[PDB]
C-alpha cells in the first residue's frame, strides 16, 4: 500500500503554500490517515534529493530543522527556508530553529 501512499504524501506536500511549512503529523492528519505520521516521515525520508516535492516545507513539530552538524540537506532546506521569507534563529544547542505557529500552513 506504499507505493500509493507515498504519492498521496508527495500530493500533500506540494500543496503547502510558499512561504508556508508543515509536519509528518498535519499531513498525515491531512490525508486522512491520522496514524501514519511515521509512514509520511518515511515517504519523505525516501524522497531524491533532486526531486520536485517541495520537502523543504516539511519540518519537525518543535520548529526546529537540524542539530549542530547541519548537513547538507538540513542546509539545503535552511537556504530554501530563508528564501521563501522565514525567519530562522539558531538554539544554543546549535540547532536552526523557527516559530512554528507563525508559520504552520492551515488547509
Amino acid at each position: 500500500r506504499m507505493d500509493e501512499f507515498y504519492t498521496k504524501v508527495y500530493d500533500a506536500v506540494c500543496e503547502i503554500p510558499y512561504g508556508k511549512v508543515s509536519t509528518y503529523g498535519e499531513i498525515a492528519r491531512y490525508v486522512g490517515m491520522p496514524s501514519y505520521a511515521r509512514q509520511v516521515g518515511q515517504a519523505m525520508k525516501h524522497l531524491h534529493p533532486e526531486t520536485h516535492v517541495p520537502w523543504h516545507r516539511v519540518i519537525n513539530s518543535r520548529g526546529t530543522i537540524s542539530k549542530r552538524d547541519i548537513s547538507a540537506g538540513e542546509q539545503r532546506q535552511k537556504d530554501r527556508l530563508e528564501e521563501e521569507g522565514v525567519e530562522i534563529y539558531q538554539t544554543s544547542l546549535g540547532e536552526y530553529k523557527l516559530n512554528l505557529p507563525e508559520y504552520m500552513w492551515k488547509p
